[PDB]
């Protein structure tokens, strides 16, 4: 669990998720 790992978890949460296209 580092700073780089955090960027990932957060990368797949916000700044997206509109018409279901983040998975």
């Amino acid at each position: 669990e580092t700073r780089e790992q955090r960027a990932i978890r957060l990368a797949r949460m916000s700044a997206y998720a509109a018409r279901r296209l983040a998975n």
